[PDB]
């Protein structure tokens, strides 16, 4: 409807893919070559399923801070045949609040949606399911868990991905640069 839209709409059409583990469907992000990110609760194996096709996972690393707490990022590697396109100069390099952001989804169960969720907060510490989480990122929307893993976005940035929320606001984990330096 509008450039917020515009740029949310450019991510999900070509970096991201639906992602199946043994604990549901997730929006997943591709981030670059065969690297994407995911929900740590979503569990990711030996193996996932990618657009419905059986792939193998040749790496997956659950993110933590330097205090040794989680983060509820796990990145991917995919035994896939095609690179994402690299998207990682659209990360933000520190921690930060934003205005005017757009969560965005693409599952069997909600496909190509988009939420105006407004106002987005540096919330940092929530006990997330009972864990100790930091650098989260707060919207004042209703989410469900369909969203998980959702892609949220400002226009020229992709700064976390949906992990959470209590009925009344949403909860996103923060994307930075320096996760994904090779
Ligand atoms: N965003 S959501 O997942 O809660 C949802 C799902 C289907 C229809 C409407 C809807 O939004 C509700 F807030 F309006």
């Amino acid at each position: 409807m509008g450039p917020g839209f515009d740029f949310a709409q450019a991510i999900m059409k070509k970096n991201t893919v639906i992602a199946r583990t043994e604990k549901g469907e997730f929006t997943m992000l591709g981030v670059y070559d065969r690297v994407a990110v995911i929900p740590t609760h979503a569990s990711v194996g030996e193996i996932i399923y990618i657009n419905d096709v059986e792939t193998r996972v040749l790496d997956a690393c659950a993110l933590r801070d330097l205090t040794d707490t989680n983060l509820e990022i796990t990145i991917v590697k995919l035994d896939r045949n095609q690179k994402f396109r690299d998207i990682r100069h659209f990360l933000p390099r520190c921690e930060d609040d934003y205005n005017d952001a757009v969560l965005s989804v693409h599952t069997s169960k909600f496909p190509n949606m988009y939420i105006p969720v407004g106002q987005v907060t540096n919330y940092g510490f929530l006990n997330l399911g009972g864990t100790p989480t930091h650098r989260i990122l707060m919207y004042n929307f209703p989410t469900r868990a369909g969203q998980c893993g959702g892609v949220v976005t400002t226009t020229g940035k992709v700064i976390g991905i949906h992990v959470g929320g209590n009925g009344a606001q949403g909860f996103a984990a923060m994307l930075l640069h320096s996760y994904f330096t090779d």
